């Protein structure tokens, strides 16, 4: 309900929405200051309007605040509530050995490359086309990896508001 | 050693940097793009700049971040170490009654007023400095007192980083 959204204090507002973008409370906490909000749409365009606006380290750095898929996080019970929840629905909390062994080395090969993790939309793919598209955006540049990276956090932001 | 720094792996420096803003380690991570550091300065510079680069409402996002001086958190004992510590040291741990009861109400006003917790720099003042400046900061224009409160956080940050140091 909106409504009861736009009433909320802002220490509310976070508590609530402050890990829609993970481990990134700031965002949620920064979009606040444009309530009243339409809908729920409107929150979301907000918070794309503000990842937009940083520079490039900025989105770099939302980046370096995401677990890898399959790491040390997901092996040591320390992921977030929300990236527990879609890891295991993309099968990363059930790989095999040869499947941790081969995310490890997938992971470690893209965060040399790019100087951030691998970060998909977990909730929006299965092990299978997650290996596809980490094999394939090894492959890009910088500036276009930055991009797509970017977008998957979007796409997590949006899952993540429709599940509050 | 900023030799040592300069070395670390992203994942090590939002370790050990990821909390001198509060709750923002993403401002730590971003930064670790500009490596190497020249010197402590120059991460302090590259923060500085960081954050004069957001939109208004990330400033206020950030301040947002911050929990309150005396407030539910310390009373629940879920503050961030160097939180906590610095509250410590600003003598809100050893609050009666009384004291927590007031903390609260002029917290309360300063938010209502400005949209944003009340922040200091804890470990530069005492208690009874610490009632003076929301006093006093309570009359400020928003405009103004988003700058003012902003120099709070990088006074913090700086402190923190030296801490690590
Ligand atoms: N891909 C990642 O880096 N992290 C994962 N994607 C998600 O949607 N949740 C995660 O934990
Ligand atoms: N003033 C605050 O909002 N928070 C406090 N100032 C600090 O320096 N540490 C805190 O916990």
């Amino acid at each position: 309900d909106i409504n009861v959204v736009n009433a909320l204090a802002y220490e509310d507002f976070v508590k609530l929405f402050g890990n829609v973008v993970e481990k990134c409370p700031l965002i949620s906490a920064a979009i606040w200051s444009y309530r009243p909000f339409k809908d729920l749409a409107d929150i979301e365009a907000r918070i794309s309007e503000f990842i937009h606006s940083l520079p490039d380290s900025g989105k770099e750095g939302i980046l370096r605040c995401h677990p890898d898929l399959a790491g040390r996080d997901l092996q040591s019970g320390t992921l977030t509530p929300e990236s527990q929840e879609e890891q295991s629905q993309a099968g990363m909390t059930t790989l095999d050995s040869a499947e941790i062994v081969h995310m490890y080395r997938l992971n470690s090969e893209y965060k040399e490359r790019f100087g951030f993790p691998f970060v998909i939309c977990a909730r929006l793919n299965n092990k299978a086309d997650i290996v596809r598209q980490l094999s394939e955006r090894l492959k890009n540049r910088r500036t276009a990896e930055l991009e797509c990276a970017i977008e998957e956090v979007k796409k997590i932001c949006s899952l993540r508001l429709h599940s509050i």
